[PDB]
């Protein structure tokens, strides 16, 4: 039987087949429910809604994330998620299909816990699996030598690898990601006098950083010819038909990555992580590592962020080093591809967590059996 | 069972059964009361009239509008309306048939607390309702979206809608109707000479109103061309055969709606409060506001209305919106086809108020399961 | 010389001269204009009215006001009511004399630059300074440390401070106050039949909700207690003798402050803005903040405001940490306080933008030299 490969993130689902080379459905993770009062009888049904069914109703909406910061916090909604994916997107029965599960290092236990109580006492699936989403993410890439920054909605992490064999000491996770961006741009989007502060117009400002916030190469020339030149501004349309227009916000908003001190935060931008994280292994591997970045996620979409991570570990590791930073087109789901992968192989399906052992050993297995 | 539908108009009386196509009765709603001496011996008996046995009469009568602005002014008169309605123009047991009413948004409690009273202790109606008039309007175009611009004879109200789900922060509604219109149209008609004073001659010039006046597309070209030329003027022949000629007034008195300054009213016209409803809902929904204009009232069948409100709204509103003013030809009872259609559903059945929970509850019933 | 602190504000314009303990001048901030026809000869002057002239003879005008939610929109009238200040308030030429304003935190930046602009330009003040208005009303407690709630007539913002360091990322602004609670009593009014339409009858409604106006300590109990009984009812008089009497409108008006989705908006009630406020900033300062809340502003007269929060707080916070809210009888002019305390001190002498320097610099210094 075909297992099935559900990556949850905080931002996203993918959710798909196994044997593919591409998700199956792509549905934001969100749940709405209506605020205004329904007069119509007979009509204003579905008191809530899931995916782009609420973000279409998003005008009578407040939209609520289960997933905040790569942890889960709220079962109900996400017990909604799933049976969506699996009933309405995949429409298959999850209780006939081996499940594979990813989550971020450096997790609470009691995530990965009760994320496989639910898989096991509601869905019934026959086993599943929980895998660290840099393993996949490598995993995509063919290597056996490298080390993933993964960047997705609201989480950030590093993981050093050689040869197969992890470093868990060398793993450093950045709270710094997509939505952080989004909130720190709908902050500066009222400097010019454009006030958004719904849930629904969150959507919009995120929509805005998709389509057009860019990574600045030299963060103070950016500034300077933006300030005394307007070949850099944009004009966007709302949905209502006005007009935004917006002008170094396009490159200040992305540049949280690097200066994470523009929100206040303490921790050194994603550059020096990474550099840090590959410090931290032996000498005999840092050279493999330093020419095996492997990059993910969408929050690394930006264009212009490669060169910026080149020239920002090159600027810090020894001249004589070989900096390469390698970010396939494909990157916003190099996750998924992984698990698809990793779930194929042949040699994988003797570490399957199944019914029956769940039920000899309850949740706590999922630690024993999964890294 | 069949209920009744009675939309109680500040102008006209509005009432038949639920689910026909039209109205069964259609009539003023005033009450004269003679004004002269009595000589004749068993003759010109009755003391007082109604509807039209009054409009009939009106030569010897004291027309009286028992509601004013939408407001039941006159409890000991509305209660003749009511008991005239049912015992002759219909000729129904009130008893056998639950009763839907109608009522403006914003109208003072007390006014729906009597309705409900008079209609459950008076007439023994065993079920009833009091539904806004502008969700029956939009009932009646068959709809789930829009914005509402009833116009009746006392109020004109301004409703937005979205996917059965009401928005009561922006409903605005402007005290500006027909009968201010007829004022108007009466003082302004002193200017060559015809004095209308007595309230049958209130009549004559609402008649002169309805027959003639029209809405100009551009005020100041129209005046122009009226001042320059007379081939606008019209005549118009009292019940005596003197012959009335009416020029520019034809335009001047509509043309109160879109400059309420006209009358002293300091608020804008009509087409910036459906505006400014528009742009107090939530940003995503005004696309779909904006293409679902839907007017009804009397007072909206004006020649030439529905043109200038396109204008006027298409000038105001941001160009790469596209604006539709939908008016269809019954629109001048859209309240009581929607009130009919709602009273015919399935679902709807459950909503009546009952007498058992009127008398166990009280009036205060009425603000608890109506909207 | 002397320089004069001239705190704009949304709702009222409050002037003086720096270190004098209150307002030279305190005069409602509005333009209005005639609307009638001017018969009489050599009468009926002075094409426009301003502040407290304005509202003598309110009866025959339309009142405007320059800033809407802590943003001037109206420059020809905003820059008319900074003449009418200084040459009939103070009466004084400003052109000898420094000057120092305020504003609203996360505010559009054009709006400080042509305020900026017009103050060198037009009045010729030797220097000026522009200082938010939390950072002011913080000065006027002597308070080092602290969260402060200024809400004002136009805009509610919370602006943690600790120990002399801002924190602009854990900065909150709601666009809620005075004049969204005056319109929602105008709406809620017409429950019992007056109808206030008229800007002259806004300014009477804002009179009834400054004088009649109180904060429910538990909402749901004071609505069982005007339902069960009439002890709560006042009656106020209006300018033409007639007597209005209102019940429960006397709290439901405040409390849209802590509850904004009676008024369509989805955000959260000031409650909530201040905790979350106070969870964005470092976990050392927390404990100081929680005991060091400080309000301001005009809205924050309402009876009982101060011990709601302290309620609501206590029930967000954790069950070890000291809330206390500081209301000072003087908040309603606090910030102008803090203005004169703040231009009085030697050390800020060298924080003023001279003439000298606009010239040197442009509008564009007040971004780089203020705050
Ligand atoms: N082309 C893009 N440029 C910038 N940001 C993007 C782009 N596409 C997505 N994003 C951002 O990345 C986030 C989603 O990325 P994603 O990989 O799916 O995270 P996750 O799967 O964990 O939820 C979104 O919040 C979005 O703002
Ligand atoms: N053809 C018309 N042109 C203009 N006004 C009209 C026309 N027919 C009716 N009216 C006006 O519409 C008003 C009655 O319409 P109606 O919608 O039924 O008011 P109501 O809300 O009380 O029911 C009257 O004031 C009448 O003058
Ligand atoms: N004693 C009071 N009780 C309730 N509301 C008040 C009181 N004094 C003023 N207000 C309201 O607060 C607003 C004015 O407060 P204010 O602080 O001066 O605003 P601004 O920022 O413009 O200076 C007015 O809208 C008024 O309705
Ligand atoms: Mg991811
Ligand atoms: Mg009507
Ligand atoms: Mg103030």
């Amino acid at each position: 039987t075909t297992a099935l490969v559900c990556d949850n993130g905080s931002g996203l689902v993918k959710a798909g087949f196994a044997g593919d080379d591409a998700p199956r459905a792509v549905f934001p993770s969100i749940v709405g429910r209506p605020r205004h009062q329904g007069v119509m009888v007979g009509m204003g049904q579905k008191d809530s809604y899931v995916g782009d069914e609420a973000q279409s109703k998003r005008g009578i909406l407040t939209l609520k994330y289960p997933i905040e910061h790569g942890i889960i916090t709220n079962w109900d909604d996400m017990e909604k998620i799933w049976h969506h994916t699996f009933y309405n997107e995949l429409r298959v029965a999850p209780e006939e299909h081996p499940t594979l599960l990813t989550e971020a290092p450096l997790n609470p236990k009691a995530n990965r816990e009760k994320m496989t109580q639910i898989m096991f006492e509601t869905f019934n699936v026959p086993a599943m699996y929980v895998a660290i989403q840099a393993v996949l993410s490598l995993y995509a890439s063919g290597r056996t030598t490298g080390i993933v920054l993964d960047s997705g909605d609201g989480v950030t992490h590093n993981v050093p690898i050689y040869e197969g064999y992890a470093l868990p000491h060398a793993i450093m996770r950045l709270d710094l990601a997509g939505r952080d961006l989004t909130d720190y741009l709908m902050k500066i989007l009222t400097e010019r006098g454009y006030s958004f502060v719904t849930t629904a117009e969150r959507e919009i400002v995120r929509d805005i950083k998709e389509k057009l916030c860019y990574v600045a190469l030299d963060f103070e020339n950016e500034m300077a010819t933006a300030a005394s030149s307007s070949s850099l501004e944009k004009s966007y349309e709302l949905p209502d038909g006005q007009v935004i227009t917006i002008g170094n916000e396009r490159f200040r908003c992305p540049e949280t990555l690097f200066q994470p001190s523009f929100i206040g935060m303490e921790s050194a931008g994603i550059h020096e992580t990474t550099y840090n994280s590959i410090m931290k292994c032996d000498i005999d591997i840092r050279k493999d590592l330093y020419a095996n970045n492997v990059m993910s996620g969408g929050t690394t979409m930006y264009p212009g962020i490669a060169d910026r991570m080149q020239k920002e570990i090159t600027a810090l590791a020894p001249s004589t080093m070989k900096i390469k930073i390698i970010a396939p087109p494909e990157r916003k789901y190099s996750v998924w591809i992984g698990g698809s992968i990793l779930a194929s192989l042949s040699t994988f399906q003797q570490m399957w967590i199944t019914k029956q052992e769940y039920d000899e050993a309850g949740p706590s297995i999922v630690h024993r059996k999964c890294f």
